[PDB]
RNA sequence: GCUCUGACCGAAAGGCGUGAUGAGC
């Protein structure tokens, strides 16, 4: 995953939260997941253990979810305007940002083909 | 120990989304 896409999904996380809905943590993330509300899927990838989020890779391409990896999970963190770093989050409300968002989707699923 | 909740607990230092707090089992 590039550097310089990720620096965009952050960007319209930490906006998605002013208009639309995020949930931050591995915990709520990946019930949200299981529940089909996971619009999109950030993932930190300097984690402590991996055995704490290794399950959400699979369970997103399984959830027809899309998931982005990013650099470090205190970005991930400020990004959710928490003071804590994050490990993962899912955004369920794309809000003000939907069409700006479903560009980003594809650009990650353009990564894969 | 786990389930649900999901941002606070602390005088402070600090400790928490790798899960504060509060239900339950």
């Amino acid at each position: 995953v590039p550097e310089d896409m990720q620096n965009e999904a952050l960007s319209l996380l930490e906006k998605v939260r002013e208009s639309g809905k995020v949930k931050k943590g591995t915990n709520e993330t990946t019930k949200a997941v299981e529940r089909g509300l996971a619009k999109l899927v950030y993932i930190a990838e300097d984690v402590d253990p991996p055995e704490i989020v290794a399950h959400l890779p699979l369970l997103c391409e399984e959830k027809n979810v899309p998931y982005i990896y990013v650099k470090s999970k205190n970005d991930l963190g400020r990004a959710v305007g928490i003071e804590v770093p994050c490990a993962s989050a899912a955004i369920i409300n794309e809000g003000e940002l939907r069409k700006e968002l479903g560009s980003l989707v594809e650009k990650i699923k353009g990564l894969q083909k």
